[PDB]
């Protein structure tokens, strides 16, 4: 298929939210961002930016790489799933 | 630590080394020459799609490029909005 893309919002929701019990608005206030931004990420609609990842790391006690690496892994897995065969068929390696 | 754009690594460690033109790279990548130039000139970032293309083309992993991009964006964010971020975020209370 292969392995399912994991949106950072899934981690935010399943591992942080489900346990700590915060609302979207509560998280937003602590992040210093607007609630709709948080709403987008939790619903896995919007990605995590460098600014957001820094905010999350302070707010939830993580590194900011944790979040951006989740984002790029998701984005890569998605690009592979969506465009992987087309890319493999159209790119030539360059050794000189 | 100041930021390193992935395009600098593409330009200095691959282009300068192997001596290809921007156009030759774009042809091999299956993309437009201005798309390559925007990275080489450090005006734009490397997307997942571009990272995949580069990885095939230059025998790298795609993560190699994305992690360079992630590092650049974080370092940049910290350098320009770090104080603003520290001043506006509170540890969430469980």
């Amino acid at each position: 298929n292969g392995m399912r893309p994991i949106h950072p919002g899934e981690i935010l929701r399943e591992e942080f939210q489900k346990e700590m019990g915060f609302s979207a608005a509560a998280l937003a206030r602590a992040l210093g961002v607007a609630t709709p931004t948080v709403n987008n990420i939790l619903r896995e609609r919007g990605g995590v930016s460098a600014d957001m990842a820094l905010r999350l790391s302070i707010c939830l006690d993580t590194t900011p790489e944790f979040w951006l690496n989740l984002q790029t892994a998701f984005d890569l897995r998605t690009a592979e799933q969506q465009h992987g065969d087309e890319i493999i068929g159209s790119v030539q390696r360059l050794v000189a």
